[PDB]
């Protein structure tokens, strides 16, 4: 468990807090925030949980993800985890975390497939974490089943829009590798928000339900339909697995072991797996809180212009000074002298 | 392909499914969420009352490993009148290896 990556990238957001803090001014750290798109089974909810490093979100077979679940990541002192409606309540274990997630989900569901536009807030502190926003958003589909009415489709879609057309965001598609890749809904989605694929961040999932004989390796390296940061190809757990509670080492170990044997993917074996996604991850932050240096030097460069004219002055002062006084009389009689033929001769 | 493939696709069912004295196949593969097919949404939207549609699941031995698809093949999921049949056919590797039918 856990990750790592953001251990290299916490002090630098330290630093320049307390860098403008000092001054009293706050730091425009606005790192991106993380929406996880994807249709129906797809495997978002297995893909995100596994950037956070925790086990604690619900997953599995069926329309699980019912409400869009906002998980704000916290800087502090000690771990731990609270809702917005659970005030005064603190969460020290996450199965209760997930217990509660899908309480609250029935709670205004019911139990018959519904879903609901409430998000559900749930925020997380440690201080392994940086001050994120990630997103875990139901998945899209075409027909209604149980309760849901007609237009499903479109208000799934509209609480889809509310979070990927919001400017720096991070979109990572998830697609299954067992379905044809033209016929993915992320895809279509990001191609309307990202055109160029500057955000966009495609992910292959489930590697190991390939029908015998068939590979993805024309899509794992970007030939089939080209994405400017490619593919990503990942093997989550099974549902079986979930429900054997296995281990995530486990599952790691059998991804690491995929890709070192599957004839079609040894020589990506290396730009693949769960940790390669989190590097690529923390690497997009990284460039984005370095990218925006030179806009924070130029704030503080302008403040000194504007007060150094006047504390070149103040640094120097003595209360026992003839010198300023006499000054300030010259220039107090001057401006006086300047005023009053102004309001009288209408000269200036 | 065009930008607008998805709608010369579609225009070209709304020919042969869109008049009477049709049958429909709505097929679709076991190994997705039923309520994600393209083969239904099209088929409700043409034959609301399921006179004319009938479903046909395909992909039996290629699902994930602890789950099966007898919500749908007893017609409860997501009901249709005539119901759904299933099947299982020759994968990628017997079309290459000239399997007999
Ligand atoms: N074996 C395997 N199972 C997967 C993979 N990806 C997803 N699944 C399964 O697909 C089901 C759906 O997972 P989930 O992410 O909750 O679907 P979601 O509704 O999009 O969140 C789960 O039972 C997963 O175990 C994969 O790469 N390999
Ligand atoms: N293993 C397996 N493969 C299947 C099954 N049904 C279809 N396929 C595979 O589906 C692939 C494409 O089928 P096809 O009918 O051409 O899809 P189409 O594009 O709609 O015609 C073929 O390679 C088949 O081997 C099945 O039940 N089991
Ligand atoms: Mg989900």
């Amino acid at each position: 468990m856990g990750n790592r990556g953001m251990e290299d990238l916490i002090p630098l957001v330290n630093r320049l807090q307390d860098a403008f803090s000092a001054i009293g001014q706050n730091a425009d750290l606005d790192l991106p925030q993380i929406a996880v798109v994807g249709g129906q089974s797809a495997g978002a909810s297995s893909v995100l949980e596994n950037f956070v490093g925790r086990d604690f979100l619900p997953r599995g077979s069926g329309i699980v993800t019912r409400r869009p679940l906002v998980l704000q990541l916290v800087n502090a002192t000690t771990e731990y985890a609270e809702f917005l409606h659970c005030k005064g309540k603190k969460f020290t274990d996450f199965e209760e975390v997930r217990l509660e997630i899908e309480a609250e989900t029935d709670r205004v569901t019911g139990t018959n497939k519904g879903i609901s536009p409430v998000p559900i807030n749930l925020r997380v502190y440690s201080p392994h974490v940086l001050n994120l926003t990630l997103v875990d958003l139901p998945g899209m589909t075409k027909v209604p089943v149980g309760d849901q009415p007609p237009d499903i489709e479109f208000q799934i879609r509209d609480m889809l829009m509310q979070f990927v057309t919001k400017e720096n965001c991070l979109i990572l598609a998830v697609s299954p590798a067992n379905s044809d890749l033209a016929n993915s809904d992320a895809l279509k989605v990001a191609k309307e928000v990202d055109p160029q694929g500057q955000r966009t961040i495609g992910v292959i999932t489930k590697l190991d339900l390939m029908d015998e004989g068939t590979d993805a390796r024309d899509v794992l390296e970007n030939k089939l339909l080209p994405l400017r940061r490619g593919y990503i190809g990942v093997v989550n757990r099974s549902q079986k697995d979930i429900d054997g509670k296995k281990d995530i080492t486990a599952a790691l170990a059998a991804e690491r072991k995929f890709f070192l044997s599957h004839p079609s993917y040894r020589h990506l074996a290396d730009r693949m797996g769960t940790p390669y996604l989190q590097k690529v991850l923390n690497q997009q932050l990284t460039n984005h809180i370095r990218d925006t240096l030179p806009g924070l030097r130029n704030k503080l460069q302008s403040q000194l212009l504007s007060i150094e004219k006047e504390v070149e002055e103040y640094k120097n002062f003595r209360p026992d000074d003839p010198a300023r006084k006499t000054k300030a009389l010259l220039q107090m009689v001057q401006q006086f002298a300047v005023d009053f033929e102004k309001r009288i001769e209408g000269s200036g």
